[PDB]
């Protein structure tokens, strides 16, 4: 049923596992990703930017959440707006049926992100919905303007703020070229399992895709141009769980999943001009690069563990 | 708002138009669809073949269809099973809100073909549900194909009480449907008799045009279909003229989005958001459809009548 960050997030916290939160724009990818989670019994967030909304003309990728609701409704899924820029996209996502927002204020200097971020959190928690905002700013490690998260200052801002999860800056970025190479990894997770104590609250991993071999691998092998694609290891993300992060943001390995399986259906069979005819091979695709992911950061077995606790109730933590 | 095939297509038999049935099966589909058809402000039929329904597991295409309905609320949109084969089949199509349905039983003989109809059209019609059916068989001329029989078109109307007729006039389904672009022989000599023989809407199944952008572009990125080819848009504006008033148009979307991504695949192969593909080949549909939906003589005819429900509709029947 329709669940909360809050209430998810705790659950994999306590139990130390993390919940992938994966990005959706169609009907396939969202049946890629709902077919996964559910063969592996796994809680779910399904996130829409607002660059999906658009893409989506807001009303079908409300009807297709919708969709997935119905059809598993056994199943914790949080639908979440992910890298909301003001109150008003937060409204909109909130009328269209939302239990969680994120609230990106991450580039305005500390006190205003605290502004930004509170004038959110009081339009939230009064509806019962979740917010999770970010300290620190996206980016490579290696004249440098990246601004990693300092703990005691995420300290500061989970007190001022009352988010429910925030999302940290620790050397991700968005996008299949994260590293130089495969050989240049430099992450700044140490500090995690700091921030996680002193904040008490589910951290969030953004550009946590991890560029799979396989897929990667397809997409050159059929006409594709994507030579030095990297991605996080899974090895580190499961690190990090460990320390505390409990949100686990992946687009781009869906989106290579689906372009590879099309581009192997075009030149193996290039008679074929159905669109099933690749899709389909591209929501398959999603599904199986999901599967062995979704068992690493470990939710795999917890979709039954909770009563899910609705909007309504949810207004009950924050009074 | 959802519209029934009996309403639409009477409104489009009166004044010598015909309305496009297109094919959906997904997010991108139906809004290319859409899009062509707001902008031109005409009716439409938005149509699910079982294997759209399985492709969708039922409910994705439900909601998809249901987001169509409330963001357009002015456009009369019919939601209707393509080649239904069972009463099976039609109460899954009813059951999820559809508003017409087609029973195809034109393989069987005539009786059988009769008696599959009308238990259907007995079953669909208390629910105010338009129904389709068939009289001969698809294929081309050049043989297992049966054209209909005009006469014969008469009496199996009078003892199904079906909506709306599809008939056989040397189409069929797919991109290769004559052998030679010179040499295309149809039957649609024969469309007005059964026009007024039978006084219903007729439908045109296999009537995609294969227009040659279209096709140039999937054989220029990649794509091998150097034979394909449609009936000629001129023909169909002919039947229209004589009496069809619903024309089934799926492949030429299929090649619309497919030349679309192959285009995208060879000109930016950096690229892998499936937003960066889907979203040209959702143009491409709405592109393509914008002039044969103009020569089919829809546009314009949106805002003529006041929709009658569902529940309305079952008063029709009784
Ligand atoms: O962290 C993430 C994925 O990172 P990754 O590239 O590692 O999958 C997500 O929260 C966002 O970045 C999301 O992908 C942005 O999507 P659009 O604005 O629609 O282009
Ligand atoms: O008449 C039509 C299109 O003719 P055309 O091929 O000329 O576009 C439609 O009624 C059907 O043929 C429809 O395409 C079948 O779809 P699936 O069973 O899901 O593969
Ligand atoms: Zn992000
Ligand atoms: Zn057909």
């Amino acid at each position: 049923p329709l669940c909360t960050l809050r209430q998810m997030l705790g659950e994999a916290r306590k139990h130390k596992y993390g919940v992938g939160a994966f990005n959706v724009n169609n009907m396939e990818q969202i049946q890629g990703i709902m077919k996964a989670v559910v063969q592996l019994k796994s809680p779910v967030i399904l996130q829409c930017s607002r660059g999906a909304l658009k893409y989506s003309d807001m009303i079908y990728l409300k009807k297709l959440c919708e969709a997935a609701l119905e059809k598993h409704p056994d199943i914790p899924i949080c639908i979440h707006l992910d890298h909301g820029d003001t109150l008003e996209s937060v409204k909109m996502a909130i009328d269209l049926g939302f239990s969680s927002v994120m609230i990106d204020a991450s580039h305005h200097p500390f006190d205003e992100n605290v502004r930004i971020t509170k004038e959110v959190v009081a339009y939230a928690h009064a509806r019962g919905v979740s917010v999770e905002a970010e300290l620190g700013t996206l980016g490579g490690i290696e004249q440098n303007t990246v601004q990693l998260t300092e703990p005691q200052d995420a300290k500061k801002f989970v007190e001022l703020t009352g988010v429910d999860a925030l999302a940290v800056a620790i050397g991700t970025s968005h996008g299949a070229y994260k590293f130089k190479s495969e050989s240049d990894i430099r992450l700044a997770i140490d500090r995690v399992k700091t921030i996680s104590d002193l904040t008490g609250i589910p951290l969030v991993m953004h550009g946590s895709s991890s560029v799979p071999k396989d897929v990667k691998d397809m997409i050159n092998k059929y006409g594709g141009k994507m030579p030095d694609a990297v991605g996080v290891p899974i090895e580190s993300i499961v690190h990090a769980i460990g320390e505390g992060v409990c949100k686990i943001n992946v687009d781009s390995d869906s989106r290579m999943a689906m372009t590879g399986a099309i581009r192997k259906v075009f030149v193996e069979h290039p008679e074929k001009f159905d669109p099933r005819d690749y899709l389909g091979p591209g929501r398959d695709a999603i599904t199986e690069m999901l599967i062995p992911k979704i068992k690493a950061f470990g939710s795999a077995g917890h979709a039954g563990d909770y009563k899910v606790v609705s909007l309504e109730e949810a207004k009950a933590w924050y009074k």
